[PDB]
């Protein structure tokens, strides 16, 4: 029985023009869709259907095989709120040594979609070289990219993950849309095989996965701190921290390090050193509070060569996070391609940290972005974005600024 779903009250279905596509991407979309139809994942529809949603084709990682990407941003805004289902967002996830991202989207296609709602998923596939009108389809199954899919597939996913979660209590698995984020502190080799065990478990359920994507949230921000061998570790950490806090205490701890004492030797804790340790922990340890009910906003500025700066906030001037991205040496300069990668990363961070995608303000012209962005986009999701409003300067040769 299809889980009944409704649009938000007083809201109609999405109508969004389908953007023009390259012959190559079209030829891929046609072939992809022809097969989705044979499998009954989608069905042709008649002229009686007003609604439309935009579609494109991307390629993930090194894969030369095309993936279809539908833009549900409108539909998702207009869809009912599933929050009843949502399991508070894990804070520990961002702490983990390694976090891998799996695309579970294939799972959704085994679940039928409510017959009443299907009309709203309508999309148009342009023909080759626009020789004939485009063909319009809809979704008979939970589509990838629609916020309803994960909410409705929740119970089923929980069942699939249960055994592995029981078997690995120290591994955190968190889902956002079509992606499964698996964190852990395990040695990278151990972690990797844990992912592979997972992938083989999901495969037992018929759920197929593409090779994972490795993240190291450890390296996103600069971080707080934590036998004779151990006392050397501390002293080394304080000396390092000394270049930061001039008040860090050293000599008292150094006084205990004089000797031939072996690694095994256990040094006693003197009342002289403990003062330096308690005061050090004291210099170790505010910020701005994050409100789950509000929205995350991300502003991006271009710093002029390879450089881009960003801030993430809710109320202006109060920033939850600020950072910078820079173009690699030896990389061609393409501002859209670079900006596209920055947006995807900032989003990945927001997803991992607050479990939410920020609304973007992009330092670039609307036209440029909307033309190019799909070329460089590797993500299964798209955020909301807004372009700074200024007109670009148009100057002919014979004109003087």
């Amino acid at each position: 029985e299809t889980v009944p779903v409704k649009l938000k009250p007083g809201m109609d279905g999405p109508k969004v023009k389908q953007w023009p596509l390259t012959e190559e991407k079209i030829k891929a979309l046609v072939e992809i869709c022809t097969e989705m139809e044979k499998e009954g994942k989608i069905s042709k529809i008649g002229p009686e259907n007003p609604y439309n949603t935009p579609v494109f084709a991307i390629k993930k990682k090194d894969s030369t095989k095309w993936r279809k990407l539908v833009d549900f941003r409108e539909l998702n805004k207009r869809t009912q709120d599933f929050w009843e289902v949502q399991i508070p967002h894990p804070a520990g996830l961002k702490k983990k040594k390694s976090v891998t991202v799996l695309d579970v989207g294939d799972a959704y296609f085994s679940v039928p979609l409510d017959e009443d709602f299907r009309k709203y998923t309508a999309f148009t596939i342009p023909s080759i070289n626009n020789e004939t009108p485009g063909i319009r389809y809809q979704y008979n199954v939970l589509p990838q990219g629609w916020k309803g899919s994960p909410a409705i597939f929740q119970s089923s996913m929980t069942k699939i993950l249960e055994p592995f979660r029981k078997q690995n209590p120290d591994i955190v698995i968190y889902q956002y849309m079509d992606d499964l984020y698996v964190g852990s502190d395990l040695e990278i080799g151990q972690h990797r095989t844990k992912i592979e065990e997972l992938r083989q478990h999901l495969l037992r359920w018929g759920l197929t996965t593409p090779d994972g994507y490795e993240l190291h949230p450890d390296k996103w921000t600069v971080q707080p701190i934590v036998t004779v061998n151990d006392i050397q570790k501390l002293v080394g950490k304080l000396n390092w921290a000394s270049q930061i806090y001039p008040g860090i205490k050293v000599r008292q701890l150094s006084k205990l390090l004089r000797g031939t004492k072996a690694l095994t030797e256990v040094i006693p804790l003197t009342e002289e050193a403990e003062l330096e340790l308690a005061e050090n922990r004291e210099i170790l340890k505010h910020g701005v509070y994050y409100d789950p009910s509000k929205d995350l906003i991300a502003e991006i500025q271009k710093q002029g060569q390879g450089q881009w700066t960003y801030q993430i906030y809710q109320e202006p001037f109060k920033n939850l996070k600020t950072g910078k991205y820079a173009r690699m040496r030896g990389a061609h300069t393409n501002d859209v391609k670079q900006l596209t990668e920055a947006v995807q990363k900032i989003t990945t961070e927001s997803i991992v940290i607050w479990g939410k995608t920020p609304k973007f303000k992009l330092p670039i012209q609307k036209e440029t972005w909307e033309t190019w962005w799909t070329e460089y986009w590797q993500a299964t999701w798209i955020p909301e974005w807004e372009f700074v409003n200024t007109p670009p300067l148009v100057k002919l040769w014979y004109q003087l600024e």
